RNA sequence: ACAGGCGGUGGAAACUACCAAGCUGGAGUACGGUAGGGGCAGAGGGAAUUUCCGGUGGAGCGGUGAAAUGCGUAGAGAUCGGA
């Protein structure tokens, strides 16, 4: 399983197994970015290139991407992805659903 | 003198008012149907977030017009499981 996290100020990419067990991740901030630069989309395809580079050699030709929330970098982590050797059932995104849960925080000025 | 005010007196009875009976158009009651987040009170439900418990893993996470404070190898963030 890849589990990737998408946002405008950086973007996560976590592998893991089916039981929930990770075995390697990296992101932006690892790949060498910081600051704006983290939440480019090219960021996202280099930083989800390093963290399945490792994992297409150990195996595990299987593979399922969990996106979660929006960014830049979520499409272009895709094309990261797919640009490897390794295929996919589900595509699907565990993104968060609050049923009117909380109250978020105010509206900024500028 | 007119006009106007007060009081008395004899007449007219539409209108305002009074008195005695009538009607139902306004209003209301009894019925028979009907929609709705009307109100009060008591039970039931899920996600989301937060904290704690652990497992996995290892360096950033997070934020900005740009940055830093801040959180983090005393194991954060992320990722499944649970209270
Ligand atoms: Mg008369």
């Amino acid at each position: 399983v890849i589990h990737v996290q998408a946002s405008f100020n950086n973007t996560i990419v976590t592998v893991t197994d089916v039981r929930g067990r990770v075995v390697s991740w990296a992101s932006a901030g690892t790949c060498g970015f910081r600051g704006t630069k983290r939440g480019t989309p090219f960021a996202a395809q280099t930083a989800a290139g390093n963290a399945i580079r490792t994992v297409v050699e150990q195996g595990m030709q299987r593979a399922e991407v969990m996106i979660k929330g929006p960014g830049l970098g979520r499409d272009a982590a895709l094309r990261a992805i797919r640009r490897s050797g390794i295929l996919l059932s589900f595509v699907r995104d565990v993104t968060p659903m609050p049923h009117n849960g909380c109250r978020p925080p105010k509206k900024r000025r500028v």
